[PDB]
């Protein structure tokens, strides 16, 4: 058994990502933590927080070593400008993108067994003149990925999104048998080859309230959702639904599921966040590599202060680690 | 003080409403429970359930008296045909609607402090040639209500819906300033006049994920929601601007708010359903009187069997009582 390596991108320097990473470093880890970021950034922030940090260099041509408490391994990318916690900085936009580009490739190459990302600020990135829609779009394109799927998981509750950040008004047309087949395939595949579930049991939400109540609140379940499930169920895939989302989200139903397929953003996330502030993880399915992320944003306001909550990041790390195990 | 009267309509005689009312009658009550139903119907169901029941006649020309355990007060209405649990009898559709009419007028004329409804079967009512768009629409109409707002509550969380049963594709255009202005007005009005919450605190969801995230993920928050909210804030209403639905159901917000206002069905009820077990209550806002209701169907299958579950009915009644006492 060879010790594995994982790359972490704290993301937005002015954000709380660097803080959270310093806290992560305060413990033992079965894998080596290769943090792609500015050393000075990590050093100062650590200092402000009052937490000891010791960076050791990324040595690719050497056996990997589990990261020991108070330490992290470094894969440097330099800040384009100095950093003051709490205040953004347009140019650091290229820095954030740099570390994201370096980490992705590392996983595309094979240097790292997984990528766990910290919160980034899109705005600042775009203002710096860089085309950026979010991590899930960045890693998707840079990997030449046919299509991915987003998931937010806690422990026993995993929710997948057929469509993501689309205005409410454009959802209906977006859900087509084409979208659904690609989607469920990647979901079912990954629940098996990543989460290690032999026979994944997916619950499926209907597009409409009450799953369209057949005759009344919509025909999308009759025209595209049901036919596709009828196909995949016949292929031995276990798919329960379309079910009204406000019936499906009960333990009587959940305690017998491996995951939930929500048709859109607000149909599945509200219950998840409610279910776990800390513990949630966003996992990108479909990517040519294991990638998880936190469930929160940059929280500039709390940066450098000394109060964080690495709960999500830690969870995203642990899960990234388990997936390694189930994918090795 | 004086004892308050509430009126309860068990509803469809063949369903669980009657079993439920008998069950709720096994404990003491701070108010007189005037049940608008058939005497023999309640007594038979109580005997089949092995539960004691002693009816005393409703007598308006007398002081109300807190209901004693094992008893109920009765506002008689003759069934049209005998009743057999689990079997719909169309001639009895007139009985059901007659109890709704009687309880309704009772509330409208000051006889009763509130109305608490058990499940009703629309199918059998229409089958008897009786127009019935719905249980809550019936009261909406009999009381010349300009408009009603549906709320789902759990004695811990209150969720109002700007729009209910509509195909997902129709919500976007359905949310006009006109609709939103009114819905909020009634919500705010009733939290104050029916819940007794002087100066109510309301959290409003945005229509799109991330509440629009500027104008790059939905233009409605800018086009109609925020404009309507600012105006309403001028009126002195404490409205907490369009928030992302996925992060609104966090304790930091909920614990310091009196109600949430979702733009649509699946955006607000799933959390409510998840955090509710069965204690979900249906509250109809905008009527000239207080009205609470169970969050379930008639369950003909369970009728008479003895294994109902009075969770919803007890909450509905306890909530209606809390509302009464909190507004005397
Ligand atoms: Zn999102
Ligand atoms: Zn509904």
């Amino acid at each position: 058994v060879k010790t594995q390596r994982v790359v972490i991108t704290p993301g937005e320097p002015a954000g709380i990502g660097p803080d959270l990473v310093v806290q992560l470093a305060q413990r033992e880890w079965p894998v080596e933590l290769v943090v792609c970021a500015d050393a000075t950034l990590l050093t100062n922030r650590a200092a402000m927080l009052g937490l000891p940090l010791t960076l050791r260099p990324y040595s690719p041509n050497s056996p990997a070593q589990p990261q020991t408490a108070g330490t992290l391994t470094l894969l440097p990318v330099a800040l384009r400008a100095p950093v003051t916690a709490g205040q953004l900085a347009v140019e650091n936009g290229h820095y954030v993108v740099e570390t994201l580009a370096r980490a992705c490739d590392g996983c595309l190459n094979g240097e790292f067994a997984a990528l766990i990302t910290g919160p980034v600020h899109k705005g600042v990135i775009n203002d710096a003149g860089i085309p950026f829609t979010g991590h899930t779009e960045f890693f998707e394109e840079r990997s030449q990925a046919k299509k991915v799927v987003m998931m937010l998981a806690t422990e026993e509750l995993r929710v997948a999104l057929a469509t993501t950040h689309l205005p409410l008004r454009d959802i209906a047309d977006a859900i087509t048998p084409a979208l659904l087949h690609e989607v469920i395939a990647i979901l079912h595949h990954d629940l098996r080859t990543k989460f290690g579930i032999a026979e994944p049991r997916i619950l499926v939400c209907g597009l409409n309230p009450h799953a369209g109540e057949g005759g009344h609140m919509g025909t999308e379940e009759i025209d595209t959702i049901i036919p596709v499930l009828n196909e995949l169920r016949a292929q031995g895939m276990k798919l329960n639904g379309p079910l009204p989302a406000d019936t499906l989200f009960q333990p009587k139903y959940l305690d017998n599921a491996d995951a939930v397929l929500a048709m859109y953003h607000d149909q599945g996330l509200p219950v998840l966040k409610y279910q776990g502030f800390g513990r949630g993880v966003n996992i990108t399915l479909g990517l040519p590599f294991i990638r998880t992320s936190v469930d929160h944003g940059t929280a500039l306001e709390l940066a450098g202060r000394g109060k964080a909550d690495v709960g999500s990041f830690i969870t995203a790390l642990n899960l990234a680690i388990k997936m390694i195990v189930n994918t090795q």
